[PDB]
């Protein structure tokens, strides 16, 4: 809990013209990967359940755990009208 993240399935919905799904991510340079840096309060991300630090593990079945921001950013906006992914955050 104090650190050991916890996997949590999340799903969202994008809009024809949005630049993101409702939350920006950051490249985890402390090891490898990317985690949500900020989510729109009361938005798709908040409605889905994305909690700060939610390190996107698998995006739409694609294991983007060892991916980078440049790969997670597009993968997020490339999911289409919906973003189904499995993230990990410390409770």
């Amino acid at each position: 809990s104090p650190t050991p993240v916890e996997l949590h399935k999340v799903t969202l919905y994008k809009d024809s013209g949005m630049e993101d799904f409702g939350f920006s991510v950051a490249d985890g340079l402390l090891e490898k990967g990317v985690y949500v840096k900020n989510i729109r309060p009361a938005g798709p991300g908040d409605l889905g359940g994305l909690k700060p630090y939610d390190r996107l593990l698998q995006v739409n079945h694609v294991r983007t755990r060892d991916f980078d921001c440049c790969l997670v950013v597009p993968l997020i906006a490339e999911s289409g009208n919906k973003l189904d992914l499995v993230i990990s955050r410390n409770p």
